[PDB]
């Protein structure tokens, strides 16, 4: 009938019943939970060489369309039956179906509104929708980013938005980004053996560095866009500097930090997830939110394998860097995630502590459970990467499941293509 | 085969096989993750009213002895056959059968090493047995406890013990310990409305007051041991107070810390666990190893629903407690937990910082996976309650399962038993 889930913060008691609407299988096993691997296959869809078998095509399609009409306040059964009609006639004559504007707005709101990993949702509905799904080059792939980033970005007040780029028909003919995000650094493997800049995108530089790309060995070099379209080899393009918005770091009180020469860009973005909808699915929708400050000043900032400042702000405050026990690092790193937030906020650039974020997911949570009795979320991802059961989050039992419309990962796409040239 | 697991801060792969001696199912289903659950039934073995069937004891007991002659270095196939055909004929005279001193102090370890949620488990072989299976009355188990609390506490230099009473007959006469850990601290509602103590054991407050025992208001009183021996009604023992070392907390720094006049017990033990091998059970056999500072200076000092000191602490600092953004109770639980630390180390009492704790558990990790390819582990259970991606643990993917021996939640005993008079 339901799960029970229970906030052990306020003993509250939630019944879940939307998990019925669960899909296929989901990570864990019977006799063993795999609920902490970063990318299983629950979580990812991946490439195909023919069109989707019509059986499983039309089911799905008329779910979605189901769901759509279903949304209304105020049903309109003549419409809802007319475009069950439409699409199942489309579906014949052309084997698959185009949603429509409206269908595909709700499409990639739903999704996002069922995003496990996602502690920003109770922004879900405050998504722009940009329709790229008659795009048929690369460079019309770059416009259409460069439009996208523009917008998103407007001038340090963030705002939501999402561009789909042609559904995948045969598979052939996927369009893609080959990048993770739209903005991300470089990484590079200076002769001295030091690796400069961004750690984790030291493969991702080399490979747009084979692609002609060239490498400026900086500390903070934005990567270029690697676009994929209708199934051709990636083309190189160079993102335009003036729409890259970035953030000087600086503390309020420590002069020293901006010493420390870093910054980062404002806009969080992904581009190489996978809109399924209806049946469909979308190769290419790059999308985008505001950041949360500890995603920069925790991860980014203090992973070893990212940039791992951690130590070198420990000396800077005069810690004890050789005795753990000392704590020196809680102390370091909030005095980063304080220079962080600092810092965009005196550079009007939006951006939410993780503290704010999870009381906003809870009031979210709890409008979901109210809304269709359940929310889809993985404790995993939604607990900040520091101060824990600070949090609200930290204490709300969950469960995680995948509905759909949904957002997945796709596999390394220079693992499956196939070279012309 | 095997699952993979990765390690993202260091790129290291593992290959789990020991997964495939997993138990029956666990937690999560198929379409849905429930691996945020608290008290999930795959890890709760619950009361019996009839032995437990031949069918299913004689492969478990046989399993188990397997188990135990296998991790000799040198093997001894006589005794290990002697011993499989003496305990199936104690099977079948008695219809269950007694393990051998040797045979239960492995099964204690093992079933720490098996433990998903321990994150001290580097330490799994060094664990004192006290074995008290001929335990008849309560005041023998007060004895025994008290003994128990005696060896560990140590002045301060904790040591790692578990005391077993008689395992399960026909579960009728079931030895339980009604209490959650051997000490903690009664939560009282005051006339005025207002809650004094530890605010999480209200209800087991007044349940041994209900018993008899004497309330006495005040901010940490030692709850009473409430025993029950045999299957009959539990009895109220008070803790004898030379017995409990406890900590006077202070800051190395703040002279006004001490003022919050805040304490700790040193002993951390978990009186309501099972242990469960060969196919027997235990339903009591309570269990410590140290304190990791975490524990007491965020869940139990700042979770809201234990004894929310943060905004004090916040206040007394002079921090923006008013403006979450101003990350004020990142700073605030930090000094907390330099109190606890400090304190503890300066009363010369055993504690580890969850920065050592972490490191700690990855070599062991490693060492188990090296020493039997696989770990059961929590990733959610593992990762401290503060600065969780600071510590390696949160990069490290993780398989949770079920073998055994195994220690189990139980039923609260109030709810199932079968009161006397
Ligand atoms: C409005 C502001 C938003 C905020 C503050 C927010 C914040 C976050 C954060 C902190 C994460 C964790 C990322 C990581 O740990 O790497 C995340 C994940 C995610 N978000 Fe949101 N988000 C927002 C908007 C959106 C939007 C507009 C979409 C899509 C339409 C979305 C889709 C997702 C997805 C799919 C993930 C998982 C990413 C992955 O698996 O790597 N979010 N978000
Ligand atoms: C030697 C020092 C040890 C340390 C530092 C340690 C630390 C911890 C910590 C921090 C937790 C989390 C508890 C919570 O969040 O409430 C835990 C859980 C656990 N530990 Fe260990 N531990 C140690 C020894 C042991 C021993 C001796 C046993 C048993 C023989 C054991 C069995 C367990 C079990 C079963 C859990 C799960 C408790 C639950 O589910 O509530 N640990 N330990
Ligand atoms: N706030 C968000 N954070 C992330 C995407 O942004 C980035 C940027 C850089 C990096 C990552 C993620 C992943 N770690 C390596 C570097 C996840 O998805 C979304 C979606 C909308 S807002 C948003
Ligand atoms: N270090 C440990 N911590 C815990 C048990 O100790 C306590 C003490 C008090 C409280 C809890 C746990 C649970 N939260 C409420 C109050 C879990 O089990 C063990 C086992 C050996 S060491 C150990
Ligand atoms: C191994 C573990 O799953 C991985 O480190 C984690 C945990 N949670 C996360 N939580 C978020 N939000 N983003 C993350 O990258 C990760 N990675
Ligand atoms: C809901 C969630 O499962 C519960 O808050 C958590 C997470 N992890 C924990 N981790 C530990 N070590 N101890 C805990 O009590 C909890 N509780």
């Amino acid at each position: 009938q339901y799960v029970r889930i229970k906030n052990w913060g306020s003993g509250e008691i939630l019944h879940d019943t939307l998990h019925h609407k669960a899909t296929s299988d989901f990570t864990c096993k019977s006799k063993s939970c795999l609920g902490s691997i970063m990318n299983p296959k629950s979580l990812t869809r991946g490439p195909r060489d023919k069109p989707t078998p019509l059986e499983e095509l039309l089911p799905h399609a008329i779910e979605f369309i189901n769901q759509y009409y279903g949304s209304f306040k105020e049903a309109k059964i003549e419409e809802h039956l007319a475009r069950l009609e439409a699409v199942t006639k489309e579906i014949e004559t052309t084997g698959t179906y185009q949603l429509t504007l409206d269908e595909l707005i709700f499409a990639t709101k739903m999704a996002w509104r069922n995003a496990p990993r996602c502690i920003g949702r109770i922004q879900w509905s405050n998504l722009q929708v940009f329709d790229a799904r008659n795009c048929s080059t690369a460079q019309e792939m770059f416009q259409h980013i460069c439009r996208h980033i523009l917008y998103a970005t407007n001038n340090g007040n963030i705002r939501s938005a999402i561009t789909v780029f042609p559904q995948r028909s045969d598979g052939k003919h996927d369009f893609r980004l080959w990048n993770s995000q739209l903005i991300r650094y470089a990484g590079y493997q200076m002769p001295d053996g030091t690796i400069r800049g961004d750690a984790a995108t030291l493969e991702f530089t080399q490979l747009c560095i084979d692609l002609g790309w060239k490498p400026r060995y900086g500390r903070f070099d934005v990567l270029p866009l690697v676009l994929q379209a209708d199934g051709q080899d990636p083309e190189v393009f160079e993102i335009p500097p003036d729409l890259v918005l970035e953030v000087t770091m600086e503390h309020p009180k420590y002069e020293w930090f901006q010493e420390l020469g870093l910054k980062w860009y404002a806009l969080p973005a992904v581009a190489n997830m996978l809109l399924e909808v209806g049946g469909l699915e979308f190769p290419a929708c790059p999308f985008n939110g505001w950041y949360m400050g500890t995603e920069i000043g925790v991860r980014d900032f203090c992973d070893t394998q990212r940039y791992n400042i951690l130590e070198e702000v420990g000396r800077r405050m005069g810690l004890e860097t050789h005795t753990l026990a000392s704590l020196w690092k809680d102390r370091a790193v909030t005095e980063i995630n304080v220079a962080v937030l600092h810092s965009f906020q005196k550079q009007n650039v939006t951006i939410m502590d993780h503290h704010t974020a999870s009381e906003s997911f809870m009031k979210h949570m709890q409008n979901e459970y109210r809304a269709r009795g359940g929310c889809p979320a993985d404790w995993i991802w939604l607990v900040p990467p520091v101060s824990g059961s600070i949090t609200p989050v930290f204490h709300q039992e969950m469960l995680n499941y995948v509905l759909s419309p949904f957002y997945y990962y796709q596999i390394e796409p220079w693992k499956t293509h196939i070279w012309q040239n």
